[PDB]
């Protein structure tokens, strides 16, 4: 059948993959004791958008429900799916005769059907009619709860849709709990997307150098992926932190704009991943920007590579999420007493949270076709109100087929470093005669994407994330090659 | 004093340039007989979005007219104009603690006040209680319609603004207007986005090979512009239309994702522009695919820089924009006529409005913090219901100060030659058997960015557009 293909050495991606999703929503439905004889799903995509009030427009990027069941690319389009028999109808819009002149080729519905595989194709302005003929006995549309951002998922609606019988709490849970298990044709895309966000992530520390700016890096990252891996969109605004920087968890942003120029001696923590037909990537490379880690900066790698290399050896079917999240940092709290930083009982100071202290956001988080992808706080699993343990995105038990970001780090946060010095509960554990040496050092993120299997864990990514293979990395020394 | 700038050889833009923009637009509305003295103009700016339901957050970019008034990068911010005075107030976020963690570090009312050059900065959950202390006879917010999209500009809204006297008719227009008309500061700005999009062309001129993808001279046309100008944003998606694609007005969307294989004997149309701190670009190359014109697409290349070169060189303060765009379809028929596409009288072809099915879009259009920029058709400026005419952005008279694009093209688009062919006042004129040789050609459009002058125009774009010029720089001379 057809696959989504942007030529050259890129990924083709079978139209199959969302056949099969589609498949999967359907045998879960039917298994659900609620879900009445005669239901539809219907699924509404994205639409085209511009800058606030002008013309200009914005390059549209599919709804990712819409897209896990469908794959389609062009706006404006509705999708319904026959929960009985399977049958998937795609809704294009109607488009006008000027379209061919601005826009491009008004293709038939008939291209649309075999581009998509679905089982039908009718235009937009025709679904109240079309779905009348079906005689559905209700409408299962999508609504519910982002546990990242808060924000509803809104539900399809159509011109005549008041007509019809229509749940929308029966699919949400469905079909994110579809996402949270990946196939293994969605592993094939997300083993793509990894190695190309791995390769561009190499380039990277070739290239960096002293004086530059964190931007040059960003752009050099994007052209690598969308130049050779046909990868239009990053899956999140790139994140490429120099020097104190590196200690701001989402730095990169509008207000903070990759602006810096990288200083000899500095630490850099760039955390930057493309996207391939809306599936994410994830990585964070940590690296010295003159290519030499100091003593110091080694110290707090080794620590992180410690917390990386514990959790992955232990993930597996039936770990509970928030145990690694605690392994990671007991072991950065046994290093940091090793260096010095930190000095008394790791047992004390676990009991004390100091660890949030120096890792203050979430271990990982599930990965798919959104970054910080969708199920992670099913109803009935609870967000743990605890520093750092707070900001994981989800608190699931693993299961075979999630994909995961195992992302601790280290960094050097001054108000969260004060707060701890002005707190009995925590004060005496810091060892101010060294931990100075490390104000402004900034932090280090060791990030991978990780399959769980039936065992343990499959590894996504490929970026040099050992001290040795760093320097050797930024030395220009071939990928394979083994320090 | 203070000024934006993203280092390296990047151009440094003055908070002035804002400043100047503010003290213009109270100007103006001191002029306007509706007017009440004690007015403040409250604009709204830009909040930070996110991709659907979703938590992955889609870069910032400032509303425009918000960026005009104030320079202004970060979202959630308002700001306010004293009509009077000329005071300027900007509200910023009160930040929560955790920001410093996640996003970096909380500056103060004081650092925005030095950043940006205003006269007092406050917080946002502030500007109830703050406008209330200055007694306004009323708030001027922005409402109208965008005359290239049909959309409507939102108003500013705030907690307690319904306790105000609010009027939202006087100001769009009298902003919109000032806008028309470019600074000296605004102008060096444009000078510089053309600046680094005309070297980000002629790198992509020199990197286009037979078997690449379109979207690979995308890529490398916006990393030119972000990692050597400073450019995190284009001013539009960029149009990388090969072959058939030429023909492709707005090709390059997410329907149509610039993912054609350049093939030998290709004509190519890349039309991209890199936006710098807001301020746009629009610059469109034409050339073949393998570096050497044929001569069919040299004749067809020739006319339009014909027209081009027309264009230019009569624009002056009180051209008729119209009559520019009319001075080139003549132009386009003559040479389509010399090169036997056409016969007959090309004063008949005019008035069957011939030249429109080779050029439906309009001549150019203004050019400033958004592409196609504001202003093009105020009230009592009127739209020609005409074929290419109708598709103008501007019925305008040109004034000393108007910022345009000036981008004549020459297309071969099956379902307008289709239309031609099939009505007797225009069939005539069409010869089939050299037109054949022609279906599927793409197009040509040759674009250039130009700001009127007191006595003509001056040239902002520096890319290859002769023929020798291009294959020059394709050859890698
Ligand atoms: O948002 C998160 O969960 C991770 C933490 C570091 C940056 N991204
Ligand atoms: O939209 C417009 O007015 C011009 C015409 C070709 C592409 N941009
Ligand atoms: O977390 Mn990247
Ligand atoms: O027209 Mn660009
Ligand atoms: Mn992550
Ligand atoms: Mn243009």
């Amino acid at each position: 059948g057809p696959s989504f293909w942007l030529g050259n050495e890129t990924l083709k991606v079978p139209l199959a993959l969302f056949a099969l999703n589609r498949q999967r929503l359907c045998e879960r439905l039917r298994k659900n004791p609620a879900v009445q004889a005669g239901s539809i799903v219907v699924l509404q995509g994205g639409e085209e958008t511009q800058r606030y009030c002008t013309d200009t427009g914005v390059l549209f990027r599919q709804e990712s429900f819409f897209h896990w069941a469908f794959g389609v690319t062009e706006p404006g389009c509705y999708g319904v799916i026959d929960v009985d028999t399977g049958k998937s109808t795609l809704f294009v819009p109607r488009l006008p005769a000027s379209h061919a002149t601005w826009m491009g080729k008004i293709h038939s519905k008939e291209h649309f059907k075999e581009k998509y595989a679905v089982d039908d194709v009718q235009y937009v302005d025709e679904i109240a009619s079309v779905l009348t003929s079906q005689k559905p006995s209700v409408l299962l549309t999508l609504r519910g709860v982002n546990t990242d951002s808060g924000s509803v998922c809104r539900e399809a609606s159509f011109d005549g849709i008041s007509k019809f019988e229509v749940n929308n709490t029966i699919l949400h849970p469905e079909i994110v709990e579809c996402r949270v298990f990946k196939t293994d044709m969605e592993l094939e895309v997300l083993r793509y997307t990894n190695k190309i966000s791995s390769e561009a992530h190499r380039e990277v520390m070739k290239a960096v150098k002293v004086g530059m700016k964190e931007y040059e890096l960003e752009s050099l990252f994007e052209h690598y992926c969308y130049s050779r891996g046909g990868m239009r969109h990053s899956s999140y605004t790139c994140i490429c932190g120099s020097g104190e920087n590196s200690a701001v968890l989402h730095y990169g942003h509008a207000g903070a704009p990759n602006d810096r120029t990288i200083q000899n001696g500095d630490m850099c923590l760039f955390d930057m991943g493309g996207e391939y037909y809306c599936f994410a990537s994830d990585i964070t490379c940590s690296f010295p920007a003159n290519g030499k880690f100091t003593a110091d900066q080694k110290a707090v790698y080794e620590a992180v590579l410690r917390s990386s290399r514990a959790v992955m050896g232990a993930m597996k079917p039936g770990v509970w999420w928030p145990d690694m999240h605690r392994l990671a940092d007991r072991i950065h709290l046994e290093e940091l007493a090793h260096m010095g930083i930190l000095s008394g009982s790791v047992d004390a100071m676990v009991q004390a949270h100091l660890g949030a202290v120096f890792m203050p956001h979430g271990l990982g988080h599930f990965l798919g076709i959104d970054v910080h992808d969708v199920g992670g706080y099913p109803e009935g699993v609870e967000r743990i109100d605890e520093p750092g343990l707070r900001s994981l995105r989800t608190a699931r038990h693993l299961q075979p087929g999630m994909v995961l970001t195992v992302e601790p780090g280290i960094y050097f946060i001054d108000h969260l470093l004060d707060e701890a010095l002005a707190d009995p509960a925590r004060a005496s554990f810091l060892n101010r005669e060294v931990l100075q040496r490390f104000r402004g050092f900034g932090g280090v993120r060791i990030e991978e994407d990780v399959v769980v299997t039936d065992s343990g864990i499959e590894l996504l990514t490929c970026v040099p994330h050992t001290v040795e293979e760093i320097e050797a990395c930024m030395a220009g020394c071939d990928k394979a090659f083994t320090p």
